[PDB]
């Protein structure tokens, strides 16, 4: 476990084999969760990345987050994909947050502390607990066939995840610093593994 | 009687058969009345749909406020329409506030807290207190008849209503948050009615 | 003796046949004046009404603001029109006050607290003292013929006239909401003659 | 001597012979200087006008600052020119400072507060003391020989000269109202001369 | 060993010849550097030019930082350019600090204070400690060959140098105008050699 307090990982170049794995003690199954992040690319009006991957050796798109070009993002779990279309695109760094409910499968979608309309998504399901999580690359395996061509570049960082659904006063102190507490993923006790081309540095977000 | 604070309904996706049912204890027909609520859906550039539908066994347009794409807001009582219409349109929750007087003939629209002109509609009219209003749906009969082309995809909330016509004081302090007392629908004591797939969920608006 | 004091005169549709008679306790002739007063309609930009007429048996047009579509204000006395152009127009209240001096012809044209250029107009006239004071007709004889396609549909209010030229410390004062007190025409103690469908109610600006 | 304060001279209408005339305590040549002053007025996007024409016997634009129609503002010290761009006009009350150094030759632009980039001009000239100072007309001889077309129409004031070069943080207080002294013309202590239809009357401008 | 503070060197027109020599205390090669500065010209609109050329004997684009009209900045060291585009263009003093490190590769470039995307030039790189360090011109040999095409007219200051890499932080206390030591220029103790039409006066920038 480490902090990475006002840390960040970065990926200058685009790549085959850079990619930071994260691990995460779950033992049950998720029926509901919520993840987090900060990340800067100038990408965005040139080709589609992965934000973040969440596979098991049954399915590699379980839970996996993705801007694709002239459409917006694209959030998707258990195999289903929805769209949040983003029309004017801007260069800055960025903070989303992410929710997801079994029960009644409403998803939220919150960009810099706003948040979208809520839609519909798998209910029912239930989240794998054994799971490769992976920033940087895309998987089309359990663990690797990444694509050269869905690369993030730039840097990511405060990479939290719970395993319920945050309110929205929760994603307002987690949006605005303020402290919260993790229980799947959390920045300040990090235990990853490194492999290829990515440095960790300072952040240059707030 | 349920206190709604705080609370709000949400409409995951499109259909037919989802929808709430007002219950309000009516005694009296109306020669004067104000209405409000919140309302946040991306379905504004799309087409159109019904945000309050109230209806009687004479008319399933009694009073009606209703989106139509590229003109505005359409507001109709005793099945006559009047418009207010709206330039630039921008995805974000809105409150409104909107009331009419049999006497004078006079509506007022107010938009996030401010006013549009005055206009002139069904002097000397009166409304029918035996009633049907439904959240999520347009009538187009006593208690049903739902065209999906005008369902409304998104959340809903904050409504409340008023036999007499409402002060530009009073509507500010609506809008700023202030304590009420609404005596012909009151959201702090909601008799309701719901069916179909929708859920109940923490607001996103402030 | 009327207080109207956070009222307004509402118009609310196009006629023939509608209006107020102002009654000025006139015993001088003028020989430079000041009026300001509020107002508010979607016309603008559909056609040109009349805000102000000030007729004498001699003048139909004796002091007269007026506001022409695709032009601006226009603002004539003594028959002679001089002209404020405005490109951009918006929906909203405004606001403005107006000036003229006898002795150096100089007029002034305030809108909602920021002046335009001093004008030449009118120098070593007099205006005449016994005269029809009308809100939302227009005059071409004293009293009366009025066109409805000049007529004006919305609220008016805070109509005030002095004898004399205010300063630009003293305008900005009523602008603020200060306090002032008129000498020909005073809104908290109008004395006036009603005609038509207009009503009395509460203001819509501050 | 006067003290101006809080008025301003206004030329009402276009014309072949208004101007007032300052009269300046000159002895030695100037080898440098700094100018100031308010004006306002609508013409610019119609044509040109004289802003502010400092003659000699020998030299009729000794110094001179112009405003060009559709290329921004014309600058001459000794007869000769340079100029600053400007593509978009508003019109507003504007205020413009600016300075000349023999030494160097630089010249510095101010518009409201803020500084244009520094060009050179007549390095090692020296302006002659026996000049003519004009306000609204354009010199073609000592005190004569006017052009209408290159008349000013509005309202001008606060004037104030000084034998030296003011730095950025005297421009600024100058700007802000706060005071600082002149040594070649004083708006607070005035010897002018008045000629033709010019008003006296208190400014328009904060 | 010169105070510079509160001070710029000023560029009044085009040319060839023109420029400042800055002295550095160099022995060791340089593996990392920061530096910083301010600017201020209208010329971004017509043309190209350099705002700070470093070269050493073998190589006469050490390190080289240029604006390009059309595109925005060029960042280049050892020969290799890289490209940070910039939009929209406007007139106005601009602050720039940019580093880079040989052991990743990542260079940063902060404007205004806020920070572009990391990318990647020349790792494994050193660069010389025998330069040519040139303000207003730039350089194809060392110590000359200047381009009248590519010369700054404006002026410049507060250029200072590390040889390591600063953090957000200290880019920060330095864009607000906090203190700061620097190890390899230093605008507080600058030794430097002038030549041609170029000047020193206080900075326009606060
Ligand atoms: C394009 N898409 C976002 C709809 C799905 C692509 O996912 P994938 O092939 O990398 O795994
Ligand atoms: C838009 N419109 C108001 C003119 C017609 C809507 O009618 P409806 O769907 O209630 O029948
Ligand atoms: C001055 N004007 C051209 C704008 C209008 C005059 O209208 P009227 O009062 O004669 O009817
Ligand atoms: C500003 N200008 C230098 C371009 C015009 C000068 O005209 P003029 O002083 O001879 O009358
Ligand atoms: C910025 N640039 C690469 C495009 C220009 C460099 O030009 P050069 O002056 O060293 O010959
Ligand atoms: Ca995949
Ligand atoms: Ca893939
Ligand atoms: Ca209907
Ligand atoms: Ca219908
Ligand atoms: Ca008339
Ligand atoms: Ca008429
Ligand atoms: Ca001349
Ligand atoms: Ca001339
Ligand atoms: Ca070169
Ligand atoms: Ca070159």
């Amino acid at each position: 476990q480490t902090d990475m307090s006002r840390k960040a990982f970065v990926f200058p170049k685009e790549s085959d084999t850079s990619y930071v794995s994260l691990k995460a003690p779950l033992t049950k199954p998720l029926k509901a969760f919520t993840v987090c992040l900060h990340f800067y690319t100038e990408l965005s009006s040139t080709r589609g990345y992965s934000i973040f991957s969440y596979a098991t050796k049954r399915q590699d798109n379980e839970i996996l987050i993705f801007w694709s070009k002239d459409i917006g993002y694209s959030f998707t779990v258990g195999g289903s994909e929805i769209l949040f279309e983003v029309p004017e695109v801007t260069v800055a760094p960025v903070h989303i947050c992410t929710s997801w409910e079994s029960a009644s499968g409403i998803v939220e979608f919150w960009v810099d502390g706003k948040p979208r309309v809520r839609k519909s998504l798998k209910k029912g399901y239930t989240v794998g607990a054994e799971a490769s999580i992976i920033l940087g690359q895309e998987q089309d395996s359990f663990g690797g066939n990444f694509e050269g061509s869905q690369s993030l570049v730039g840097d990511i960082g405060n990479v939290n995840m719970w395993d319920f659904v945050l309110s929205p006063d929760e994603i307002n102190t987690i949006y605005l610093g303020g402290p919260f507490s993790p229980n799947v993923l959390n920045w300040r006790a990090l235990k990853y593994e490194v492999q290829g081309e990515v440095f960790t540095k300072p952040q240059l977000w707030p």
